[PDB]
């Protein structure tokens, strides 16, 4: 009896059995709304829509993220994406394997104790755990000693770890992640002439961002040669057609994980809290995370990240010893391949949550 | 010396001498073209119409918009408007004068690199500025912290300020102003016999929302009543000869602006963006907004908004503290008149582009 | 002539002259700096802030405490708090009355050659002297012998003193005071959905501390209990209109100060470092200082500590002889009340420090 | 059969066979502890550790010595480290070599009837035997007259010795050895802005004092020149990446063992405990314990403690004689050295603690 | 006008005036000196303290005895304890009344040319006359023939005398007194986990001695059943609050004057000395030596002297006489006493020193 690994996280969703490779079931966490009625004879009048469905039709149908930020906001819509996996995609009845579920470190108490009530009220699961992602995108490269750096789509957490000894000081929450990146995206790209306000087409834009924009190595020196559009522009096509050219806006999007002055807040950027969290921590301990330092998430993938770290990092700190930076390729699903394979061992199976443990206790037994 | 200020924006123009009062140059921005041919013993000709002069004739000529939501569409157009004013009516020469335009905030590029370049090498301005309506709109109240809701006639902004420093992340545009209801106006009055499809007739039915159509207290406790028409009737004399009487159709056109759930886009009303920018501001400033907020604009005259913005804001933010929202009279020429005062300080002297200036930068010191 | 009592700390400034009673010019060790651009005419202007006047704006201001932990960081922003007062609130002339400043116990002497400089190169001051906290903080009670427990904001020190004859060895520092607490209630406040990051309010969050928070009896009792909400919460009123609503986490963030687990320093609390600094004294002189104990500082003012020191400190001392701690209101006053007291007797006008004598020696004879 | 010489004292352990001239096992007697609490699965475990292990992760495991100035003060610790080394550094069965321990004079009571005890009860010896660190140290250089100055971590020890006849008269104690120089050293650290409190530091700076730090030749000679650092100073690097350079602090740390009125005891320093013992013994014995005094212990190894006992003594004992002072290399490993020729001789294996004998007679024979 | 009797012997002063019963003015011959340095004003100052004072400070005054075994060494502290007591305790001007000093019996020429020094240069005292312990402690009992056992403090002398005939042959001082004893406790405490080496403690272990502590019957009929503690202990209260409990260490520190084994020393014990002098004298006078033996000074007050003397000298001298040991209470103030009754006697007056033949004559009529 295998389990199943499920990461409930903002932007996308990673659920599949453990011991595997590669999850078989990825949609985004939208849930689709009927916006007017229907301007012609012979479709579907039905209300709920969830997976990837309503991305086919996002100029009639209404998105919406059900979870903001880690934060749960909506619960009736959270459901709904929970009772879709395991009857489309998983097509796996949650009676006769352990689900074993992923929140972001740092999450308030009000989400707790109503998580694990679904789990058991409504779906029937025998045994379920919940943990910190950066335990679970540890795994993903066979070491126990570093900082890992998780940037999804919520918040951007950085969690250090020391030969398994964690630190809960040291976790010190950004609110920079992908969700803040596209909302700057929008106003800078109505400078162009491109007026964008719906919300069918955030996720449009967004695409976009995948591929196109980048980290580049420094700021203040490609933004002087910009005038000149030689090599920093490329025509987008667009499924409603038109054209879409972009040329400064490329590079100084991803800024504002390193420069939060444009969303407008005092906190650190990405570069700065990374290092500000090793300062808290023992003497001792703060020689094994600059050449030991991990980069995860869906968000930290743009071609130009790793070449970054080893110059603003090494500029602060003293230039003395090594510093070497590992990023390994395929790292959005760092959290459930290293939490698929944490549910293979013996030791794992005697941290499960039993059902006669919850109903007799009560929900201070989670944390 | 004085000074020229323009207010070059969608609706009407607002031009005249700096350190005066009230404008006496008033025009909307109208292109007339005679389309179909009539002889008649006594006019004739004048191919190219500019100013008020084509309201005498709408039937027989054919205006057309050159600015469209504050983008500059067209540019031929844009040039007679501005030629036909400083010597028609302010019988003034620009290269005596310093002219001080006035465009929208979060305003694409191509028109700002343009609109100098034409008070520079057609027009010989001695010196030019441009900012935000926010701003100019603020000075004509006297005081100094409070979010400026501007709705002219192309797109309403909401940019607020506390104390001076303005806060440009806050800046959420929304395309809900003047030209975006009488839209929805003509494809509501066609059910009732009176339908139109000429672009002439677009600009009387905007005479009589301008007056007979107002912004009421409640939505749906007034459509059950609409029943029995009692006193929400009113006939108008239409100039070629017929009876304009309308009942529930008066209050439901200025309620787009509240509920955009009319048109077809997702945005949020005018009662929400005022909102949802105070939550991105920090909780410290969130405190002088609500009972310091002034709205300005030409889609602002409609008798019974203030009344109105006390019990939306009220139903969404706490009322813990007070609400209380300034609506002084005149508040159409809050650009024009702030504008003037502007220019009469010593401070502002030191702003102006000078000539010498832009000949050796270039487009890019106007940022 | 009088002298001139400041207090060179960090948290709060307490400055006026000597002989009275209460400051009458009191303001927190912050420097008002400009986060954004402001485009306004006739603004501010003032670069950086300094006084009171930050409190007002401290969403605009970047928020910055320039002294950290005693130890002077920055240098330039802590002469602007030092100008600011001579000529704003005191309006006193320093080269008519002598300025006695105060340091913390057990610094760094990389402070005390450069604090003498700028009281003697800008500031023109005939006389001058320093000395540590335990010292002024004495003359308050009227008392002679007696161990005082300061513990104002940056680091709290356990100087203690038998019949004037201090012991230097029996110094022992703690950096658990005032900072430390509105550092961990940052990160256990985010449980209950209430995130903040932002610097402007760090400030909010310690005012309810300083009212609603306390020291509890015990630790394991009162927590075990908190699960029903009875009489173990109560909402703040914030300037904005939220409602905030804390639950057990009222006794738990004095806690740290007894505690220092929850940091992650193996240092000992509060009720240990008093303790140990008695072994190494001679046993003669370790029976007059349990029953002699003085709590002063700004931390020390939640109502419950003095009903825990007679139970944690007997439980580790011999139940033999009394221990008696004595805790009169306004404590943390007691810095510039005793100081000022101090520059009244004849006997000490014989140890400040010359001008001329400074020049002729240097800063060796500080010490 | 060879036996097992073994030190149980503080600081670092000597444990080897009998015979040899260096031993080859030595690790610090630390204890390592988890402090946080990590969520991992499969990590360590180890809840205690022993050995060189803990100094790799001195950031997260809890430093404590089991020892305390002679006195075992925690004994659960203590075997942790005599069992660890039977079984890993050296290898061999406890039940097949005697074992030689080695205990500091003047020990109280309460020690020997209990160390001998767990020789017996958990670990099988069969037979053990206990002394004094000066005459186990005496062999070391091949005589049998003169003072031993035994200075190993805790209490520094003066035994003389007259031709196998040993003075307990003579024997004075004192607490300033090598744990007695650390701790002075925290304090006067601090006072150039490099703050220390972590007990994991401890050892961190102790290995700037055992290379960097000396004795120097006079203590108002160096001092009074610390103004202009031409030599005085060098930087140390940290494993962190820090740079921490000390001026006067290299000379005036050491000289607590000369100067006790550092740390508040009035106590005689080294130069003078070593002299007033001579004259509390007989006249004709006062020839041969001048120039015949040995230095011995893991404290005596700063470069200049040989050139300084020749000038403090020579001053206040009669110049009409010769005061030679002898110091061979590796004087630190003197008492296992000392300990394994002496159990090579006949006179030796007949004084030896017979299993069966302890058990017939009791703990009283021990003595 | 009467006299004033004062000794000058080490550990207590006995002053007063002539022809009374108990002293008014006894206070230990300690000199307080400051240790530390205090920073406090108004305090003290009392650069050098001498009387009773010190006792309520001894753990920051530093104890120091001006007399050591009867021989003066520092003669700058001896005159401290003589002008404090003529205007404190006894109130009298030296000038009115004559002081009758008492030094110790044999000594080598140290005390006597430059004690009657200070008494004239310094103090104008109009006569003095100093004598021996001995013969003035007979005169408080009413006979005139028996060997006086004076134990003090610094040195037990022993002169014995039949009817004024003192013979000098028979002089035979011990070095085991008062202060001989208290430092065989210092090293014999420590055994137990209770170490001392402040000189502030030595005078808290010497109070103990005072009540607890006392001779025993014999010594080897008490040593086997030490092992067993059942009425040998007894909880000793400590000023600070700490719980000492001692075994065996109780009788067996009185036993050093018998047994001068425990130290090192050639010389026999206490009652050799009583023996041994006999010898020396006249073989009539042998039968009123045993049988009137007295024993005063102040190591005498332990309760089991008198049950011992008559057994070890009983079994060393031939049974065929009588042995009687009488011991009068208050014997500690004999010296006092006795030499107050004899300045009443008419003979004594005429054997004063004048002042006006001091100066005529020279130092060598003091003999
Ligand atoms: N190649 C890429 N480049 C830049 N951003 C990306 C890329 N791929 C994904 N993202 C961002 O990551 C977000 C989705 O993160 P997600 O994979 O859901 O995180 P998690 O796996 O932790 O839940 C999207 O909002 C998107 O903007
Ligand atoms: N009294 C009024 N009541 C309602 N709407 C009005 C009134 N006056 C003008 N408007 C609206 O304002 C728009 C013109 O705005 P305008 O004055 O050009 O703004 P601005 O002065 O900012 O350029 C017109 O489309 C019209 O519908
Ligand atoms: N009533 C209170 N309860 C708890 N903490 C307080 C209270 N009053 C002040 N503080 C703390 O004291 C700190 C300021 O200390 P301060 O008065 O500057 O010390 P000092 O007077 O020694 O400079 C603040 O950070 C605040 O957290
Ligand atoms: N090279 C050195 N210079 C100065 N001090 C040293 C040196 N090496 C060791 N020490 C001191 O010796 C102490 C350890 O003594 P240790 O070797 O354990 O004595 P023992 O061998 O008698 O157990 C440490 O506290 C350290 O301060
Ligand atoms: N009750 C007592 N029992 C035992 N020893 C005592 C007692 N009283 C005093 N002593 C000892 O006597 C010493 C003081 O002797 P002191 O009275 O000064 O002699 P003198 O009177 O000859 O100067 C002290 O050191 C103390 O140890
Ligand atoms: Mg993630
Ligand atoms: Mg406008
Ligand atoms: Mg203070
Ligand atoms: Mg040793
Ligand atoms: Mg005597």
């Amino acid at each position: 009896t295998t389990a199943l690994v499920c990461d409930n996280g903002s932007g996308l969703v990673k659920a599949g059995f453990a011991g595997d490779d590669a999850p078989r079931a990825v949609f985004p966490s939208i849930v689709g709304r009927p916006r007017h009625q229907g301007v012609m004879v012979g479709m579907g009048q039905k209300d709920s829509y969830v997976g990837d469905e309503a991305q086919s039709k996002r100029g009639i149908l209404t998105l919406k993220y059900p979870i903001e930020h880690g934060i749960i906001t909506n619960w009736d819509d959270m459901e709904k994406i929970w009772h879709h996996t395991f009857y489309n995609e998983l097509r796996v009845a949650p009676e006769e394997h352990p689900t074993l579920l992923t929140e972001a470190p740092l999450n308030p108490k009000a989400n707790r104790e109503k998580m694990t009530q679904i789990m058991f009220e409504t779906f029937n699961v025998p045994a379920m755990y919940v943990a910190i992602q950066a335990v679970l995108s540890l795994y993903a490269s066979g070491r126990t000693t570093g900082i890992v750096l998780d940037s999804g789509d919520g918040v951007t957490h950085n969690v250090p770890i020391y030969e398994g000894y964690a630190l809960p000081h040291a976790i010190m929450r950004l609110d920079l992640a992908g969700r803040d990146l596209t909302d700057y995206l929008m106003k800078i790209l109505t400078e162009r002439g491109y007026s964008f306000v719906t919300t069918a087409e955030r996720e449009i834009v967004r695409d976009i961002k995948e591929k196109l924009c980048y980290v580049a190595l420094d700021f203040e020196n490609e933004m002087a040669t910009a005038a000149s559009s030689s090599s920093l522009e490329k025509s987008y096509e667009l499924p409603d057609g038109q054209v879409i050219t972009i040329g400064n806006e490329r590079f100084r999007c991803p800024e504002t994980l390193f420069q939060p002055s444009f969303i407008g807040m005092e906190s650190a950027g990405i570069h700065e809290t990374t290092y500000n969290s090793i300062m808290k921590c023992d003497i001792d301990i703060r020689k094994d995370l600059y050449a030991n330092n991990v980069l995860s998430g869906g968000t930290t993938m743009y071609p130009g990240i790793a070449d970054r770290m080893q110059k603003e990092i090494t500029a602060l700190a003293p230039s003395t010893m090594k510093i070497k930076i590992i990023a390994p390729p395929e790292r959005k699903y760092s959290v459930w391949i290293g939490g698929s394979i944490l549910a293979s061992l013996s030791t794992f199976q005697q941290m499960w949550i039993s059902k006669q443990e919850y109903d007799e206790a009560g929900p201070s037994i989670v944390h």
